Order: structure tokens, then C-alpha cells, then sequence
């Protein structure tokens, strides 16, 4: 099986992270057997030393001899760790010298919560070991490629991760589908630059099967594990949604009305005639849908759920007692039954199974095998290769530049709204985006929300005639936004509209160094890691709280590219729209599936060329129309009826271009 | 270089259509030599044998024996003509019997000219020898493979037959894109149905070195040949324009304005103050632009030129002498410069080295290698493979479904218009468009260009009101819709919005058959030509008659997918939905370039899954007031002062999904 594979990467040195199992594991291996010296990098080291031992035996076994020499390991490598990984180069250069394949393989499953119960370190701790991990190898590996005249960066992704022009929604999920998103757009905006010597590629695998206690969960071992969870976490989303809905249109505070949950009592709850509509049919579909013999059918919720529920509430500035719980009846076990747990299980399984065409997954080897075999290729960069695919899964196209303004319904649903501008460096879109909502949609009030004193003035002298009337208020946010957000909430009240601009505009650093230099002055890994803090992390944090704040709509804007914009900024761009289309869609799906009325969408001020730009002043006010015309197209709210469940999929994760 | 080939592909029978040379020729030498028996087939004979001998002498060489039997080849072989595909499958089977592996290889380059220079016929033929025959060898060896448990149809596309969710624009080439785009989507709906024992996929390779007087011209060989080509075209497409324009605005008519250029002298024109300001704009930049050695710079045109826009104007209904031109004076060699054609050349070579990220073309032997690894791969279906890419290059996403109505200002250009609507099943949706367009914005009077006397009734009727006040006329274009247009411009006038559905719907057979069955009633290869006839030649036939009789707008609608379609006609109605945005696409970009007013965009109303779709008649009600929207968005012209460059690419070449 391995004589195709002998001698087709001999005298090649490789780079694995995640080398000591699953798809990491067999890439190595293969590499190896195909005559590389490899580095297998991760964090412990007895795998390590296993998967060197088992690959140094099969290389003696085919004929190889210092196999010592063609295998090394460098173990208490968190890829996740910056001086990990310039411990790991310093390793490999002096164990090998210049490394020709650089394979990006680590990959960590994630938070694997909806971003409205994702902890902000959480998310920043995927996109450092699963993205930015990614950007730094290459930028200590890529000045010895480029000086040999030849190299190659191998992103692992996933199918999850989308494809160009394509977002993939891939819920309870976002941080590690925005990572994967990443790793691709990385492939393809940085090949212009890396080329002629250096190829760079992504393979976008769809499930694999493995160790069912590893993996990156695009197939779930645990089955039953994964149904639980699902049962628990549908608990939690159901009594949300309804306690939200109800706040809206009742007098009752938040507290009032979790008040009503304190019995524990789904009947009661059912049958009170005083209780607000959306938690007595809420009581009624768990009572219909629910297993006689389960506590969840009699009991609304349990300690854990409650726990993570008033979590939320707090996250989203509802006043409610730490203790409010503390007293909360305890159902008896089991709260789901194994019969739910089971069934559950088969839904995810058939689930999975069912996206194959082939009608089987793909093993790490098969995946591995098609991979090294992929490497040999020396005429493809920029692109993403699928080593496994066939699947049957919802696509989200992005990058729609056709579109007109809302219904005058929509509009009409501005009117005594209350607006939520965020930004700083786009001055001129906040200011004319603060006129239309006032001037032209009669919106009450709107709160601008930016980063510095400096520029709070700036807003505050554009907009000086609604400042000095009370219908433009500033707030100063710093690294601050989720506090900053509370106190417009508290002193201006809840939002309706929100959009969501940069604070920061991109950076003008080179990208890729002179062949000859040290790349001194090329964007750093640190530079890499603050661009995906001001351009991917400020979305998430906003959509986060604005989703627990119950926000009807959100408008995440991308950076504004110009006919005068640098190549290097027009890459980072294209990096950022790209990645940011993963979430917008990824949490789109996730606010549809779970009930929650926010309509999340994405507007791009990003284009692929400078060809596409305008180029004078009559074609600036057409394009700055259009801007405000995408921004009213996906923020002005629905009128209730016509959220149909098809109104409401065409309104959530898209994502246009102005 | 081959110690990793051989072996690989052991036992298995490969049949290679295109395979005397070429990719073709590479891909049946490497397979060969990877151990599998492969029927070449083609149509010259001497080029089969000297390829045959070749590989059979590689073979010997490297130890295979009884070489004649693992090498054929079947000559007279026009992948056109389904009789010729029908006796190749025979001899195949003959020699070799169950066909492994399908190499759909052949492809011609087509037509190479504009759609409003595209004989129907040309284009027939393109779609006959690059897709349809690719359907009819898959329908007559899937059967024998799903019976033995295993099979592998490769389509060889182009990276101009775009990408998943991205058209391509390939300006000159339509019939190609259409056909490349064709290969592509077949994989991709049909994987579901050839899954679990076949797969299916396409390769798109970038442009490939190789023979100068061959290939598809993604590589262009004589770059000089091509360049002349280049200019001459230009000049018919400058007068073209200019007389369209004129005419639209003059009171002479195109016979009076043609008389302009008899005199054949461009400084006469640009100094005739009575000539229209189009033409005096046009001989001002002649003279500009033109080298002064160049007779292109002090005479309009030649006869060759002449004729091919005297065949344009014919073809748009224009009333003009066919000897119009008899005694066109004959501009003195050089009509352009060696100079002029070498800067051009040039331009066409950096142009397409340009678009390389690593600044080096594949070699055939390259793209050939990459693709027999590929086809080791048994774990994807539905996908498209790029054995050579890193391309700079444009792409059109498609798909987008967030949109509004167009702005008032375009809408009042409906008013006092002639719109043209073209269908005869989508009954429903052309009576709610004919209403809009008469009722809502004031159009004076819509042509609605029906297939049958039935339809026309079943329309005259649905439409009795308006039919009865004149501002309805029906005509019944059966399969002359060119003969149907022109009654309509001499009756009732030249269009300025035009809408083309569907005449026909979708067929409801199997597309697959049973393992132990004969498959009688699966999709034939005369039904999936037919396919190709009503659900893209139709719209194609328009296009090239609206563009060329000066029509406003044009929208293309893809057939209607319901939450009742069949499995087979969602199927189905994505392959056309994908196909057509490669023609959308490249002709949005061709009639840009070349300043053609007409804006020609696509109104989606098929859906990728059930689930997306309509469920009662709120949805519905939601659906189709959408598409009319959808319609008056690509629809409504824009005012002349807003075509500006910027939003001139915006408004052509788009989809967008109901
Ligand atoms: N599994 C799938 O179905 C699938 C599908 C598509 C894409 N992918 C992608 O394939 C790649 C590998 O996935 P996999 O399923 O093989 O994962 P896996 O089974 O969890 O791989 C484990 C390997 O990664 C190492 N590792 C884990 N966390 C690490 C960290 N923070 N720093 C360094 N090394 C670390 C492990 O050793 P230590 O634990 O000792 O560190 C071990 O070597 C990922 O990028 C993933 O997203 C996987
Ligand atoms: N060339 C590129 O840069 C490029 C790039 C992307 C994709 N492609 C695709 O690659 C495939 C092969 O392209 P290529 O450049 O290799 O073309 P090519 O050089 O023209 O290939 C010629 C081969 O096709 C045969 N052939 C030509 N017309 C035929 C017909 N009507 N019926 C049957 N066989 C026919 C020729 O023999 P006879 O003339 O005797 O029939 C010969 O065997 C096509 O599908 C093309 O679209 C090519």
C-alpha cells in the first residue's frame, strides 16, 4: 500500500503540529514513509513518544536506516503559546535546518457553546491555537523558505471552515468555525505574496473517523454525551426565549417574571391565568413534547440549567438577585429519560451519517494518504483542497452586491427606535448612518458608541445639532464594550437597531519580507493577533451581548477598502470578510434555530479588487448611499408577522457588499 | 518519476474521450503506466496510433508485456454525435469490458466569438461535444457500474467553468463557460444519486502548457493571431455601440446613420456637424488612439468589419440594403500596425501570466500526474478538484436572497415603457408581472412572447382586462423565438425591459436506476439534450436577440423548485441554476466591456433544498410578491447619469435566489 508513497518527498523536512495522533498523527507518519524528516510537535510527551517509536519502526521495517535521525518529537508544544512556538522553531531549525513543509494540523475542538454562553477568553483561546498559531509558524518559517526558493504552508481546516464565496453555518460552534475560516482565507490572500517560492494551501476534510474521546467534532464520538447535551442546553434556550419575549410586551420585570419559574411546576406555570403568553405555551409544549417518566416534563428547569440561564440574564443586563435560585426544587432523576437521551443520539448520528453521499466516512489515514499526495503538486496556491468531502450540508453564499432598500414596513418599524451606532475610525459612514435613522426613519434616539475620548469629540462636533437636541448621546467603550453597552442600556434603554463598524483601521505593514532581509518590518504575530482582536474578536463581543440584551437586529461592518487602499490592505480585508462571513452565518442559524428574534447580517465595505472601487466623487456618493441603503436593508426590524419561518431564514447570516 | 505511479491504478479500465493528445493524452499515458487498461478515443486516427504507440513502448519499458492489450483506441470518434458515443461504449466494452472509470476529457474551445456574434448552431454544437456527451457516456456505463459495486466519472472542466456559489466571467467564450460550469454542476447533483458505489467529480485546471495551435485557450498560442482578433473586434464593437445609441435618440434611422460611414473616412465624420454625438465622440478617439501608419486611424472600417456589423444590425431588426456596403472604399494595407498588434499581444500574454501567483504555468504531464492521484482518492463525490490554480482573477458570487426594490428613480423609467415577457408555464408569475408593470409602474404595454396557442389563451384569459384595453398583445413564438421578437419590434416596438422564463418545466423521471435493473426509464441522453434546449439555449436565444435588438434589461429566471418538487427536479433545477450564472455572468461582463447599455441579470426561483421553501400560502404570498421585486430590482433601467463605471458592474452579471 505505501509504494506510491516511497520517495515521492525524500530530502524534504516537515513541520506537523498535532503530530502524535488522529489526522496530525497519520500526516507524519505518511511524510515520513514517503522518505521526509519530520518534527511531530503537541503537548504530551508519552504520545509523542509512542507515535516516533511506531513510525521509526515502520521506516526500519521499509528499508530506512538512522531512523532516529528521520523522527524527531518536541513535546510541552501548546500551540496555543506564542514562546511554545518559537521554542518549536528554534527546535526544528536545529535539529533539520530549513523546514520545506510547514503543516498547520493542531486543531482544538473549542468552546462548543452558543456564542451567547461563550466566554470571551474562550473564543480568544481558539483563534490563538487553531488561527493565529497558524500565522505565526509561517512568519518565523517563511524567510528561510523564500531565501531556499521553495516552501510550502499546509493550513489544516474543515469542510465547517466554508469555501470561497460560500459561508458554512456551523452552530454551537462559532469560535472554531471562524478559525477554520480563517486558516483558508489565510491561503488565499497571502499566495499573491508567498509566490512565486512558497505555496500555500488549506485541506478542508469533512468528518473523519477517530479516537471517540478526540477529535474536532465534525464526527461526535460520544453520540449519547452529545444528546444530553443537546436536551439540556434546548432546556436552557427554550426557557430564555420565552422569559425575553415576555419582558418585551409585559409589565413585569425580568425578576417578576423568573419569579413565576421559582415553583418549578410546568402545569402551574400552564395553567396560570396571569402567566405571560410565551412561557404558558412554552409549559404546554413541554408538557406535549415531554417523556411522562422524565422530571423535565413536570419541572421547568434544574440548578445547572438555572445556573446557566441566569448567566445569560446577567450577561444581558437584566437586575436579578445572585440567589434568586438558591431555593429552586430539585426534580427528581432522571430529569431526561434514557429513552430521550437515546433517541436524541440517533438524530445526531443519522444526522451526521446522512451528509455522506458515500455513505462512509473517510479514515485519518485515507485523509493523510490524499493529503501527501496533494503536497506533491507544485502548481497550486491559494486554493483548498478537500480530501474527503460529499456531504449534504446548508451553504450560506456571500459577497452579494445587488440589493435595494427595505419595505416601507421595515421602515416604518424605526420609527421611536432606539439606534445603536459603534465604531470610531469610519467617521463619516457613523455620522450619515446617525442622520438617516434621525432625519429620514424618525428614530428616537441614537447612542454612539466609540473607542476614545478623542473620538467621542469627533462624533460629538459632526453631529453637534442632534447632540445639543438629546437625540445623539456618546459613550467611550475603550477594551471596555460589554460595560459600555450596559450603561447605554441602563440610561438610554435597550436597543432596537445596532450596527457594528471597526474601531481600528487596518494596518500598512508589508506582508512577506525581501528574499535577501530579515523581514524586520513585516506584520508580526503580534500585529496578526491584534488584527484579529479589532477586526473578528469586536464582532463577536458585540453580537454576543447584543443578542443577550435582545437587540432586534445587528449589522456587523467589515473595513473599508478604497481606490487609494495599500495590496496589503486589501488582503488583510478580504482575511477579515472572509472569516467574519463564518460567524455572521454561523450565528445567524444559531438565533433562527433557538428562537431568538435578533437578525444578525453582515455588511462589506471590503472588495476584492481596487478595479471595483469608485473612482470620483458622483461614484463616493453613489457607494455611501449604498452603504445606508444595505445598512436599513438589514436592520430594519420585521414586523412581527411577517418573521415566517421562511421571511426569518432569508433575514439572518447574510452577508452583501457595498 | 513514475516509482509512485506504478501500480496505483492496477485492474482498472479507464476510457479517455480527447485522449490522442493533450491532457487527454497524458492523463490515458500516466493511467497506463499506473496499470490500468485504457481505451483512447478521438477522432484522427494517425494522431490515436502514434499516442497508442508511444504509451505502448513506456509501458514495455518499464516491464509491462502484452502492451497491445492493455492500450486502444477507437478513432472516428466526434464526442458530438451521440451514434459515435453510443459505438464507442460498445467497442470498450467489447475490448475491455465494465468500464471503471469515465475520463469525460474532450473539449473544444467553441464559437470564440460574442454571444451577439454567436451562431445558435455554434453554440448547440459547443454544448453537444463539452456537456451533453458527457451526460450520454455516464447514462450508458453507470448502469454496469453501480451493477459490479464501483465506478469513478471524471469530468474535465476549467477553472472558467467557475466555482460553487462563484460564476466566472469568460468574455468571448459563453458557450464554453456554459459548458465547463455543466461538467461541474453534473458532479455536484448527481453525486447523490451515483452514491454509494459511484463517485463523481471535476477537474478545473488554470490554463495548461501545451501545443501553440491546440487546446481549449485558457493558454492562448499565438498570442498575435489573437491580438488582431482582438482589435478587429473592437472596432465592430465601437461602431456597433455608437449606431445603437444614436439610433435610440435620432430621427434617422439606422439605414440614414449607417449611410454616415460609407464615405469610410473618420475625420470626415468627427468633422460632420449634423452627424449624432455618438459617432463624432467615436472618430475623435479613432484618431486619438489610432497609429497614424494604420488605415483603422483615418477609415471607419473594412468589409469584413462591415459585414459582420451589417449582420448584427440584421440580426436586431435594423431594415438596411444587404449591399449596403457593395462600394465601401478598401482601406490601403495596414489596416493595423505590426505595432498596434504586437502592443496588444503583449497585453493578452502579461495578461494571462499575470493572473499566475507562481508565475509559471503546469505542464499537461503536471495537471495529469495531480489528476491520476486524485482519482486514487475514494472519499469525495460532488466535488471539483484543481490540479493547477493560484489564478487573480474575477469571480461573481451567486446566490445571494437579501435584496429590496430598486429606488424610485429607476422605477419611474418604467413609465410609458414596452416590456416583453417570455414563458408559457409559469403562468402565475407572468400575470403578476404583466399586472406590476402595467398596473403599479405605468408601462404603456407588455408583449407577452408565449410557446403554444394554449398558453397564449390561458394568458389572454388571466389577463382579459388588459387585453381588452390594449395594453396586453400575445404572441406565439414555438421554437422560432428570434422570428417571435421580431414581429414584436415591428408591431409594437423594441423593448426596454424584457423578462424570459421558461417556456417548459422540469422533467420528473428517475436519474439514476435500480443496481439489478436496465434503467428504461431513466433521464435518456435525447431528454437531458432536450434539457439543455428549453432550460438553457432558451435563454441563451434570447439574450443574444434582446441584446442585439437594444433591450433596456433583461432578466433570466431559472425554473420554479416548490416545497412538492421532486427529488429529481430540485436535482435537475440546480444544475441549471449553476450552468446558467456562467452565461449571466460572462455576458453581464461582455456587454459592460464593450459598452452595450443592456443590463442582463438572473432571477433565481429554484432553491438548493425543500426545506428553504414556501410551506402555506402567507410564505407563498411572501415568494412570489419577492420575485416581482426580485425582477423590478435587475429590471428597471438605470437613469443615464447613473451608469456610472462603478454601478454599471453592479447592476450586470448578478443572481439572485427568490
Ligand atoms: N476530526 C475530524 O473529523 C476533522 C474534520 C475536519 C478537520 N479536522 C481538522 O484536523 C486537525 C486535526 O484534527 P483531529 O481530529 O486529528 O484532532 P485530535 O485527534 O484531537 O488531534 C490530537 C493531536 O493534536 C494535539 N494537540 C491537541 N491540542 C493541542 C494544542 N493545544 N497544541 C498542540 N497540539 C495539540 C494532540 O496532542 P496533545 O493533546 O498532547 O497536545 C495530538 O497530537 C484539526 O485542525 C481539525 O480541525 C478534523
Ligand atoms: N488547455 C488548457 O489550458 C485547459 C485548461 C483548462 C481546462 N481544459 C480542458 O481540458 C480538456 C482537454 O483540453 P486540451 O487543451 O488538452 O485540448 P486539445 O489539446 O485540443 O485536446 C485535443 C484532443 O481532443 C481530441 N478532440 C478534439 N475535438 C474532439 C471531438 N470533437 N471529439 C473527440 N475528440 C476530440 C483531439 O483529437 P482529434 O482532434 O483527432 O479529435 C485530441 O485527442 C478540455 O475539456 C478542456 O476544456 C484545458
Amino acid at each position: 500500500w505505501a509504494e506510491s508513497l516511497i520517495g515521492l518527498h525524500l530530502g524534504k523536512v516537515a513541520l506537523i503540529t498535532g503530530g502524535s495522533a488522529g489526522i496530525g498523527g497519520q500526516i507524519g507518519r505518511l511524510l515520513a514513509l514517503s522518505g521526509a524528516r519530520v518534527m511531530l510537535a503537541a503537548r504530551d510527551r508519552h504520545k509523542l513518544e509512542q507515535m516516533q517509536a511506531m513510525i521509526q519502526s515502520e521506516l526500519a521495517e521499509v528499508g530506512y536506516t538512522d531512523v532516529e535521525d528521520r523522527v524527531h518529537i518536541a513535546p510541552g508544544c501548546d500551540v496555543s503559546s506564542e514562546a511554545q512556538l518559537a521554542d518549536l522553531v528554534e527546535r526544528t531549525l536545529s535539529a533539520f535546518g530549513t523546514v520545506d513543509y510547514l503543516i498547520n494540523n493542531a486543531g482544538i475542538a473549542g468552546v462548543e457553546e452558543m456564542v451567547i454562553d461563550m466566554p470571551v477568553e474562550g473564543w480568544r483561546h481558539t483563534l490563538f491555537a487553531n488561527l493565529i498559531s497558524n500565522y505565526s509558524l509561517m512568519r518565523k518559517l517563511a524567510p528561510l523558505m523564500k531565501k531556499q526558493g521553495s516552501g510550502y504552508i499546509l493550513n489544516v481546516s474543515s469542510y465547517f471552515g466554508g469555501e470561497k464565496d460560500a459561508a458554512i453555518p456551523y452552530p454551537n460552534r462559532a469560535d472554531y468555525a471562524v478559525s477554520k475560516a480563517g486558516q483558508r482565507a489565510m491561503a488565499e490572500v497571502f499566495a499573491r505574496f508567498l509566490g512565486p517560492e512558497i505555496q500555500i494551501n488549506a485541506i478542508a476534510p469533512g468528518p473523519v473517523e477517530g479516537d471517540r474521546l478526540r477529535g474536532t467534532g465534525e464526527r461526535p464520538g460520544l453520540f449519547a454525551r452529545r444528546a444530553r447535551l443537546i436536551l439540556e442546553n434546548k432546556r436552557l434556550n427554550e426557557l430564555h426565549a420565552a422569559l425575553i419575549a415576555a419582558a418585551r410586551t409585559d409589565e413585569r420585570s425580568m425578576h417578576e417574571l423568573v419569579e413565576l419559574l421559582l415553583p418549578n411546576d410546568v402545569a402551574a406555570l400552564e395553567q396560570n391565568p396571569a402567566a405571560p403568553t410565551a412561557l404558558r405555551e412554552l409549559a404546554r409544549r413541554f408538557r406535549s413534547e415531554g417523556d411522562p417518566a422524565a422530571s423535565s416534563s413536570s419541572a421547568l428547569l434544574n440548578r445547572s440549567i438555572a445556573a446557566k440561564l441566569l448567566a445569560r440574564l446577567h450577561n444581558g443586563g437584566y437586575v436579578l438577585p445572585a440567589d434568586i435560585f438558591a431555593n429552586l426544587p430539585n426534580p427528581p432523576d432522571p430529569f431526561f429519560t434514557r429513552a430521550q437521551i437515546d433517541r436524541e443520539a440517533r438524530k445526531v448520528r443519522d444526522g451526521i451519517m446522512g451528509m455522506l453521499y458515500l455513505q462512509r466516512m473517510p479514515t485519518e489515514f485515507d485523509v493523510a494518504m490524499a493529503t501527501v499526495y496533494y503536497l506533491a503538486d507544485r502548481n497550486v496556491s491559494g486554493e483548498t483542497f478537500h480530501p474527503s468531502g460529499g456531504l449534504r450540508y446548508e451553504r450560506t453564499p456571500t459577497g452579494g452586491e445587488l440589493f435595494g432598500l427595505p419595505s416601507p414596513e421595515r421602515l416604518a418599524e424605526l420609527v421611536g427606535s432606539t439606534v445603536y451606532l459603534i465604531g470610531e475610525h469610519l467617521t463619516e459612514h457613523l455620522n450619515l448612518l446617525a442622520r438617516a435613522y434621525l432625519e429620514r426613519y424618525g428614530a428616537r434616539q441614537v447612542v454612539m458608541i466609540v473607542e476614545t475620548e478623542t473620538g467621542a469629540e469627533t462624533m460629538r462636533r459632526l453631529l453637534h445639532d442632534h447632540v445639543e437636541a438629546g437625540r445623539l448621546m456618546t459613550i467611550v467603550a475603550g477594551d471596555q464594550i460589554e460595560a459600555a453597552i450596559d450603561q447605554a442600556i441602563t440610561r438610554y434603554g435597550r436597543p432596537g437597531p445596532v450596527v457594528c463598524t471597526p474601531f481600528r483601521p487596518l494596518p500598512t505593514v508589508p506582508l512577506v519580507g525581501r528574499k535577501d532581509s530579515d523581514w524586520s518590518t513585516v506584520l508580526s504575530e503580534a500585529e496578526f493577533a491584534e488584527l484579529c482582536e479589532h477586526q473578528l474578536t469586536h464582532h463577536f463581543r458585540v453580537a454576543r451581548k447584543i443578542a443577550l440584551s435582545d437587540g432586534a437586529s445587528l449589522a456587523l461592518v467589515t473595513p473599508e477598502t478604497t481606490a487609494t487602499s495599500t495590496t496589503e490592505q486589501f488582503a488583510l480585508a478580504n482575511f477579515i470578510k472572509t472569516t467574519l462571513h463564518a460567524f455572521t452565518a454561523t450565528i445567524g442559524v444559531e438565533s433562527e434555530r433557538t428562537a431568538q428574534r435578533i437578525l444578525i447580517n453582515q455588511v462589506d465595505l471590503t472588495r476584492r479588487a481596487r478595479a471595483e472601487e469608485p473612482r470620483d466623487p458622483h461614484e463616493r456618493q453613489q457607494e455611501l448611499e449604498r452603504f445606508i441603503e444595505a445598512v436599513l436593508l438589514v436592520t430594519a426590524p420585521l414586523p412581527p408577522e411577517a418573521d415566517t419561518r421562511y421571511a426569518g431564514r432569508i433575514h439572518r447570516g447574510r452577508a452583501i457588499t457595498v
